[PDB]
């Protein structure tokens, strides 16, 4: 289901060694671990890493959310926590300005004011560990980032790690995916575990409809082609974006007002859930005057070069 | 208009001696006078006495009302913003103070510190300058023991003799521009129920009647006939009181009647009736509060000209 020991955690090298060193040192000196901050793209397994750390330290977990916190933070900190446990907060950059200022005394000297004529009681808190997860250090204020003892980064997964995660999922579900098929599914994923799991579930549905018990590489490739994925993992939406840019604008510089309107999209999700992968794959460039196709989308889309 | 010196105050003997002694002693030792509480029936000149005391002390006033300083934040605002050292804070109807408002009055009166009304909000303990608080209420039973214990001086306002009401009427006529005679003013005061407000109201009504009749000097006969036109008897009874006695005697034979049949027989309520009607009747020996009801005391039969039982 979900890994518990740090050895069961899939991938994430150059971080498990450092995390293990810190955890064993904290256990040896018999003190709670310092507050930890986890960066990286969403859905790489930050909550799972928090659970693994909590299970390795032999303490409880109090997972909560950023936009779910006023005195409710104090209510969570007061009774729901023992000494040395974790208070993993997801999307810590979305904390309210009022609620953020209450965290600094909590993390600094472990005393904070509780609500209630009078509303100022400096209730002392037990020593605890706070883990925060946010997608980018630029979204967090300097005073909050300064109060975290350990800051780490989660990198993307190699296709083999995603393949073995797909293997674990299939073993748990009761499927007999093959090595080549799972590796192809992982390769067509965008280095994200959630995307790999979603793709595996869709391939499982397609194979079940087709009437098969063992999924081979050819069947997985056919199902993924039916989904609408290319060899670079591009969906239909990204291909549509590149096609409309190249056709309607000749590939020339286009600002992030004409491109979104031409696609019936918004300047929101587009350029934050579509363009990052295109730039990472060398498919789109952010010219100061607009955007270009980098001469590679012409080869990918089979169009004559400019 | 309004008297300022304690000598100009009309009547109220056996109280001006003690009040003068206290005022002069406080002036001699150069300290604010202790908190004062005066009882008495309403409209005998309590606010006027407060004004006289304040003027004789040579300080200001902050006259307010009982049911107007609830939510004690405004009480703190009044005590801090609009007061100096030694200023009276006369509160009318002090018994109608809210429990929350009253609880904040005790520290202000005892040690002159109060908690004025956000993480902290109502936490500041403002130091309060020495001041005098004067309270006004009708009956000592309406005030709670903790509040009554905080007052250094407690006195009582008694009713006015007819001569005092008469000279008050003369002063009112002089201020207005009328030439009432001494006998007419004495009759008006005699038909008043020992209170100054009623005497002034009667004088204004008699002035209107005389003006309508087309006169310039009001004589005793004119005042008597105008008061008869008003509906006042020799004992000062209004039409309502005579109606009460008449309905009791006729419809109930003068026998004991509770304060549920009597109010309903008069379309009144058990409220103002027995509060603004029966006090005078009992005081004049016209009605008695029997345990089983009420009786006419054998004098209402003579007053109303009915055969005795
Ligand atoms: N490295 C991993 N090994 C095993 N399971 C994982 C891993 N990473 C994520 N998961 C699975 O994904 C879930 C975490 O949700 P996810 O969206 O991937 O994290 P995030 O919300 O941080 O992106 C867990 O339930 C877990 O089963
Ligand atoms: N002893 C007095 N001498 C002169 N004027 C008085 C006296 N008593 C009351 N008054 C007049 O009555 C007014 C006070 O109102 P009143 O109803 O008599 O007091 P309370 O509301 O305490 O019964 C003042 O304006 C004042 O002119």
């Amino acid at each position: 289901l979900r890994p518990k020991t740090l050895d069961e955690y899939i991938g994430q090298e150059r971080l498990k060694q450092k995390l293990r060193v810190y955890l064993e040192a904290a256990k040896a000196r018999k003190e709670p671990l310092e507050h930890l901050l986890l960066f990286g793209p969403p859905g790489l397994g930050k909550t799972t890493l928090a659970h693994v750390i909590a299970h390795e330290l032999g303490v409880n977990l109090r997972v909560t959310s950023g936009p779910a916190i006023p005195g409710d933070l104090a209510a969570i900190l007061a009774n729901s926590l023992e000494e040395g446990d974790i208070l993993f907060i997801d999307e810590i950059h979305r904390l309210s300005r009022q609620a953020e200022e209450h965290l600094y005394p909590a993390m600094e000297d472990f005393v904070m004011d509780i609500v209630i004529a009078a509303r100022t009681i400096r209730l002392e808190l037990p020593r605890f560990t706070l883990i925060g997860a946010t997608t980018r250090p630029g979204l967090i204020t300097a005073p909050l980032l300064s109060r975290f003892g350990i800051v780490e980064h989660l990198e993307y997964y190699t296709p083999e790690e995603l393949a073995q995660g797909v293997m674990r999922d299939a073993r748990l579900l009761g499927v007999r995916i093959t090595e080549e098929a799972a590796l192809e599914i992982g390769r067509r994923s965008r280095g994200t575990m959630r995307v790999a799991k979603r793709l595996f579930r869709r391939v499982r549905d397609f194979a079940q409809v087709a009437g098969e018990e063992v999924i081979t590489r050819e069947r997985a490739l056919e199902a993924l082609a039916a989904l609408g994925l290319d060899e670079l993992g591009l969906e239909k939406r990204d291909r549509e974006i590149l096609e409309v840019l190249i056709l309607r604008f000749g590939g020339g510089p286009v600002g992030l007002a004409t491109l979104a309107t031409a696609l019936s999209e918004d300047p929101g999700t587009l350029e934050e859930v579509h363009e990052p992968y295109l730039i990472r794959q060398g498919l789109l460039k952010r010219t100061p005057r607009g955007r270009v196709a980098t001469e590679l989308a012409y080869r990918h889309l089979g169009y004559p070069p400019p």
